DNA sequence: TCTAGGGTCCTAGGACCC
DNA sequence: TAGGGTCCTAGGACCC
């Protein structure tokens, strides 16, 4: 009762995107990020800045002191999402069993799948193959029983190659897989693990369900289950956006409502635009605003609201402004909308 | 170096219902 | 009849 899950994963997906479309970037250090006077951080870079510690979510300013040469890009949303639905379509031609997870990546299901002779390695091989023939992007693939294990097998052969788990070896695999390489388990629940004396599968498989449930909750049991290579949640094709956000982090912090007000002026008509390429008549669950402030404190409210309205976005930044701000910088306002629920 | 913008999921207290 | 459900809401870890 093995299933046969592909976890594939475009390789330095935005900046792959602006090498083939502008050969020029191709061997010199590049990333797709905000500048550092405008205060951004990198989306991701290629192999030649990524030699130099350039990393994604770290800060532009840190990614240039460490790479002086970076070549720093916007971002053409469009392209990257022209590419996504090219690979998806790709997928498509294998099985329907596609859960993407973002633009340049998905899981797939393909136990019942009579391509290749049932071979999930050829497949992946051949779905990477074609990525490569017809987007002329490269593409890692993660082949694995479970999601969670093929996600972290696509990592291990990047660039432009994949790495295949299988119920035979998962059990040497875990034994020494850092905590920190599960997906959901970052830098804060690493560093609790840490202290407790836990840092990897094989640690956690020494513990006890009741303890690991009483320390961390719902994540203790997922905890202990990932450490056994239990991760039975299926591909789901079927999930739906949630929520729609616009915000903006201003070059200088501002101390006035007139120019938060300003700014919101230029973030509704945005938010306004993407929630209609979703649903035209503008009906939501909730919305709301949020606020960043100069210390890097960061509030929210939101509150049911039956449509889209400006006025009443602006009234609530209004008073999350007066209310809670204490004569802070703000470095960041946004806009906020829940989607109804089907 | 100085910290983005797109999101998902979980948690928790009080309101509210019974 | 002392407590059991289920929304509302804010915050925060985490993901890409
Ligand atoms: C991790 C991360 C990705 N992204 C964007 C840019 C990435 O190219 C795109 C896909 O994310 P990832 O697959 O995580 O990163 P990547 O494709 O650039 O690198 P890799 O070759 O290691 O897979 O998502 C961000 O904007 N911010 C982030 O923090
Ligand atoms: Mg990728
Ligand atoms: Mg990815």
């Amino acid at each position: 009762g093995s299933r046969k899950i592909i976890h594939v994963d475009m390789d330095c997906f935005f900046a792959a995107v602006e090498m083939r479309d502008n050969p020029a970037l191709r061997d010199i250090p590049i990333a797709i990020g905000g500048s550092r006077e405008r205060r951004g951080v990198i989306s991701t870079a290629n192999y030649p800045a990524r030699k130099f510690g350039v990393r994604s979510a770290m800060p532009t300013g840190m990614a240039l002191k460490l790479c002086p040469h970076l070549t720093l890009l916007p971002g053409r949303f469009d392209a990257y999402k022209e590419a996504s639905n090219h690979i998806r379509e790709i997928f498509s031609r294998y099985t329907s069993r596609i859960e993407p997870l973002s633009l340049d990546e998905a899981y797939l299901d393909v136990t019942d799948s009579v391509h290749c002779h049932g071979s999930a390695t050829l497949i992946a091989q051949e779905i990477r193959q074609t990525i490569f023939n017809e987007l002329q992007l490269t593409a890692s693939a993660g082949v694995a029983p479970v999601k969670f294990l093929a996600k972290i097998a696509s990592d291990m052969n990047k660039p432009n190659g994949q790495f295949v788990i299988t119920p035979a070896e998962v059990p040497a695999f875990l034994q020494t897989l850092p905590l920190a390489k599960i997906p959901g388990v970052g830098k804060v629940s690493a560093a609790k693990l840490e202290a407790m004396g836990l840092r990897t599968c094989g640690d956690v498989q020494k513990c006890d369900l009741v303890m690991l449930l009483k320390r961390f909750g719902k994540f203790g049991r997922i905890l202990w289950e990932r450490s056994q290579g239990i991760d039975e949640r299926d591909v789901n094709s079927e999930r739906l956006r949630k929520s729609v956000g616009v915000e903006r982090t201003m070059a200088e912090d501002i101390h006035h409502w007139s120019e938060c007000e300003a700014i919101i002026e230029r973030l509704y008509p945005e938010l306004e635009r993407r929630l209609a390429k979703v649903k035209p008549d503008l009906l939501i669950a909730r919305q709301g605003v949020k606020l960043k402030f100069d210390d890097f404190q960061q509030t929210t409210q939101e509150h049911v609201w039956p449509r889209l309205n400006k006025a009443d976005l602006i009234a609530t930044a209004r008073k999350t402004w007066d209310e809670r701000r204490g004569g802070r910088g703000v470095r960041l306002v946004g806009l906020h909308v829940t989607l109804l629920d089907p």
